[PDB]
C-alpha cells in the first residue's frame, strides 16, 4: 500500500512511520512546508501508525531530539513517538479489509487528514485548534496537548482495568474532534475500506 504524506502546515514536520516495533518504509523524513514524501507500506501491517514530529534537531547520523512525537531520537522511527501527538492509525489486509482512523488517545500537535486516494470509504480528519483551546492541565510546555492519562496515570484515564468511561478531558478532544477517538473504550469512529487501498495522509489539512 503506497501512503502519501503530505505537509500542509506552514512550518517544517519530521513525519514518521512504524508499526510498534518496525519502521514502516524508511520510517522517517523531513517535510518542508508542502513537500510530500510517498511511502509503501508491507500488505498485512497490523497496529502502523503515522504522525508527524515538531521542532526537531537531528545530527549527520540522523541522531537527535523532537519536542514532540520523538521516537528514541532516530530521524529514522522504529518505535512509536512519545506524546502528545495526532495519530493516523490502520492495520491492512485484515480478513479482506482495511482498518483507518485518527486517534487522540495520545494527545494533539499537529492538525490531520487521513483519507483513501483509491475508490470505496470516506476519509477522516482531525482539523480544529486543539493546541490553542486546550484545556490548561493538558498542554504540554515543549507544545502541543497531552491525554489525560500521560498526564495523571490513573487507572480511569489510562483504561488500565477495561472498565473506564469518558472524562472531562477525553470530552474536550471528542468535542473538539468528533471523528477521532478520545479514550480508549471511545465508540469507533474506524472506518473500513477495501483491502490494498492506498492513501493520503495531510499535515495541516485547512487554512
Amino acid at each position: 500500500a503506497t501512503f502519501e504524506i503530505v505537509n500542509r502546515c506552514s512550518y517544517t514536520v519530521w513525519a514518521a512511520a512504524s508499526k510498534g516495533d518496525a519502521a514502516l518504509d524508511a520510517g522517517g523524513r523531513q517535510l518542508n512546508s508542502g513537500e510530500s514524501w510517498t511511502i509503501n507500506v508491507e500488505p498485512g501491517t497490523n497496529g502502523g501508525k503515522i504522525w508527524a514530529r515538531t521542532d526537531c534537531y537531528f545530527d549527520d547520523s540522523g541522531s537527535g531530539i523532537c519536542k514532540t512525537g520523538d521516537c528514541g531520537g532516530l530521524l529514522r522511527c522504529k518505535r512509536f513517538g512519545r506524546p502528545p501527538t495526532t495519530l493516523a492509525e490502520f492495520s491492512l489486509n485484515q480478513y479482506g479489509k482495511d482498518y483507518i482512523d485518527i486517534s487522540n488517545i495520545k494527545g494533539f500537535n499537529v492538525p490531520m487528514d487521513f483519507s483513501p486516494t483509491t475508490r470505496g470509504c470516506r476519509g477522516v480528519r482531525c482539523a480544529a485548534d486543539i493546541v490553542g483551546q486546550c484545556p490548561a492541565k493538558l498542554k504540554a510546555p515543549g507544545g502541543g496537548c497531552n491525554d489525560a492519562c500521560t498526564v495523571f496515570q490513573t487507572s480511569e484515564y489510562c483504561c488500565t482495568t477495561g472498565k473506564c468511561g469518558p472524562t472531562e478531558y477525553s470530552r474536550f478532544f471528542k468535542r473538539l474532534c468528533p471523528d477521532a477517538f478520545s479514550y480508549v473504550l471511545d465508540k469507533p469512529t474506524t472506518v473500513t475500506c477495501p483491502g490494498s487501498s492506498n492513501y493520503r495522509v495531510t499535515f495541516c489539512p485547512t487554512a
